[PDB]
């Protein structure tokens, strides 16, 4: 059987994150961890590059420009958003997700989801560095996983 | 590090902005809004360029044409929709979201979401220049940055 | 600020219609109500093309023939969906309407909507031609619209 | 006004049917109903090809290959989706509808809907030749129709 | 009529932000959002100064103290009261606004309020930098807009 | 950017502290508290003043003269008001605390709050050296603090 | 100030696995885990010592002897406790960990804790590789990190 793995060190790997500004509280720790991760995996921060954008809403544009450059191995999309009152909520969390797996397809390029789509505040704030960890790291750490692969798979 | 980011000073930027006609007492004050964000942001007003719709549903097909101008920054979308007895309110909005989405991608240009998709008319008021703000000026702002973000990135 | 927008008067503009059979009793209303305003808006009843299909499923591929054709200016999607006892209608209603819209963007044409969705037939009956209006007036008015303001915008 | 629609009679069309076997002994009944539906309006038996595949999911592969063909004047998907105790129906049922209607507007060729969608059992087996008729009936009727309409249209 | 407004960008402005240290954690988030506001509208980090108290109640005397200087063009005012059992929170959130509206009324020059007067903790989270935006983000925007509009009206 | 702080050492440093007898036997633990946690700050007990009145009513006037003193250089307010049967506490703590806040703005000093303005007598009790700490210690704390900040502010 | 911390890259760092067969089915899922969190890491498999005994009971006994291994950086304590009737659970779940963590601090080398103890068999599903992840991954990841750690720090 032939079979195709990523390992988790991220030495010499290069990394787009787009992180949103909405909700910057909580994005702010899920940018955290997913730098940490690449870090302390053995990746350099000097080969980060971080988008910031104004909402979820706009992170699809900005990773399809990052990407596209062909000294990125991954992009790691980082975002929150919360349910409000409206209906919006789902739009929104629907474009998102929508708009960064074509981008991924369409690109044959690894990129992960660290958007949280959370009912509540209380969720984010789980999902953010506290009780269910920190969805930055997590997409991080997939983004690692991903890009190795991709090294004997793409 | 790298990072990118977009500063919220216009000053030289043009924008699109699509609006549509159903609810117009409601989409005229979030067009109030996202001219008055430009304009005192230092954008001319002379630079903006007004399309005008009848409803939420035609809003992508004109937003594809001025996102198409190689003189437009940025297009900011529009529109109001309040859910009525039946379903239809949430084909509008799925496709007017989608479309906007996918036209941002395409044409690799910002296309900012000032769509409200309320379920009554009293969340629509709230968001439309009251006591929940205006979603013409987050829109607009959000075009701004990204408009701003793009000199860089794109 | 340039200012685009759409008349109303219909002078020479052409214009295609696909309306779907099934639930035709509501279905022949809309269509009346769309071709009366092309009328007395000024456009020549010579200028409309009809086509008829079977449901609203088939809406979509019919419409892609008809908006191709460069002498039509735009084009109106007539159906009457109501829901039953399964998640048939869900299915049905998305795809028609994402096609619609698709279809729209790909050939840079306005498409509009006069396809009812409703949960029940006392809903389907209001909006064809009863106490809620009639939706193929609604979406034959914007088609004139759209195509007017197409004449400058496109 | 220019007036197309299709007639009826299936003299010298071609079809292609895909059908499923999950839940056979209703997809069954409906295969009966499109073939009968097909010879007593005319079209040959000799002029029909069928297309087996394992599940609705895997539906729209197979019949974007027999739309493809030349010879085949519209394709008609039959399919019984009866929903369990988890999501997939969802899934399945929204790709089946979405693939499909997507490969009838890239090939320009009429794909006609003929996938029960059903809560329950007892409504699979309504629309699958007893109380609520035969869906595969009502789309090989949907597809005469189309084909016909697209001798003068396409 | 005469009209007088600020405008948005900051360019040349300096600003006094004194921040109290009661609940940190969400001040400390007002704060981010305050300096990231001025920045990106133009203006200087090296044009804040920010003075750091104890508690909301130490935010007056050290504003007056700010204000006081000539080369401070608004004070931004930034700290977090959240109610505990007893009445106490009435009392300071009482005296702060009252002493911070004196003290921009007899210096005549703005002094904005980016101060959280919350019930709950979960309300205090939510201004600050979540749900419901950032308070330090909306007074310093504040600041900017009143800056600006002096430069006329003073 | 220029900051400023107060940091918590207390060398050098001459407090004032009014205190009211209503309530001894738990104002007397906020005093005990502020004395030690100035003199374990390194301030010495010969530089504190203490100033001894009936009620919290009469606290301000005896602050006021005790500001004006060119070697104080903070005053601390200690009094300790429980709630009755009648709006008579409302009036006395609203008094208590515009006069502090007023007299500090007026003299340019830092007056800190050390007055406990309780529901219930076990409110009061908690915040008077038991489990919700020492209200006179936060308010010598505080003080320190200020009076440090203000050695470059003022 | 100085920092020390743990990278989290396994290259050359030797492990030791105790693993208890009680509840074997879920045990083996969290060996599964912590062996892949080491390989992936850059851990080599041969440098993995794997000692099994019958509950977690025996777990301390058996890490208590490989700890002392001068070529053993870390132990990694695996096992699964499912509460029954009786109060069992909670001695044997009492000792197994108070063991684990005085062997740690008598051989001053890092011990960390892989052992589920969960109220049903449900929570101790979640815990062994589905929805909550899988306690032997985790505890891996701790014990690359404390090795890493100790290389400075010890
Ligand atoms: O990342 C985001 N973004 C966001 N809205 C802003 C949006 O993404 C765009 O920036 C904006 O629409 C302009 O394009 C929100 C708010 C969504 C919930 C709206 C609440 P409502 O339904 O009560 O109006 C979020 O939680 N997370
Ligand atoms: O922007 C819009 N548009 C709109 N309908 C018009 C639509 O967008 C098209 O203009 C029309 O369908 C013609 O194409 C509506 C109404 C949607 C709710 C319908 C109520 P009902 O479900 O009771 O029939 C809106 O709220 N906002
Ligand atoms: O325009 C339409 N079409 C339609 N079904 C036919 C469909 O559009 C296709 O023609 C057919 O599936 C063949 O392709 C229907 C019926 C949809 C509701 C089905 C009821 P059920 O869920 O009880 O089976 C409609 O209301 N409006
Ligand atoms: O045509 C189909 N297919 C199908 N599942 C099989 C699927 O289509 C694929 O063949 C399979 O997933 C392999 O690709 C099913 C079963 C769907 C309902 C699943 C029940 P559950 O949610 O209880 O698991 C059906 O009803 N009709
Ligand atoms: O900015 C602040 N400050 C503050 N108290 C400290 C106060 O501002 C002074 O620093 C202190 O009184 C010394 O002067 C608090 C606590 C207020 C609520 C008290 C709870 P309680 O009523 O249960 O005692 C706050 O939420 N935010
Ligand atoms: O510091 C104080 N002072 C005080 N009352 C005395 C007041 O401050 C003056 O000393 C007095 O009014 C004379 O000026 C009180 C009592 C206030 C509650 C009154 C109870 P009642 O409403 O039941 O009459 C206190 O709790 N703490
Ligand atoms: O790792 C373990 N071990 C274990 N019991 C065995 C124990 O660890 C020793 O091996 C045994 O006592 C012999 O020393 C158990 C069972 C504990 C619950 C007992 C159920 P009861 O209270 O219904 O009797 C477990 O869940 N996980």
């Amino acid at each position: 059987m032939q079979i195709y793995e990523g390992k988790l060190t991220a030495e010499g790997l290069r990394f787009g994150i787009v992180a949103s500004r909405f909700n910057h509280a909580l994005v702010d720790r899920l940018v955290e961890g997913a730098i940490d991760c690449i870090v302390r995996h053995g990746g350099r921060e000097e080969d980060i590059t971080l988008v910031r954008v104004p909402g979820s809403w706009e992170i699809p544009v900005a990773a399809g420009e990052l990407a596209r450059k062909e000294d990125i191995d991954a992009v790691i999309a980082i975002g929150v958003l919360i349910r409000g009152a409206t209906p919006h909520f789902d739009y929104i969390a629907s474009e998102v997700s929508k708009g960064l797996a074509n981008l991924s397809l369409e690109l044959r390029k690894p990129i992960t989801f660290g958007v949280i789509t959370a009912d509540t505040l209380e969720q984010a704030i789980e999902r953010a560095g506290t009780k269910h960890g920190n969805k930055g790291w997590e997409a991080a750490l997939s983004a690692i996983e991903m890009a190795n692969l991709f090294k004997s798979l793409r």
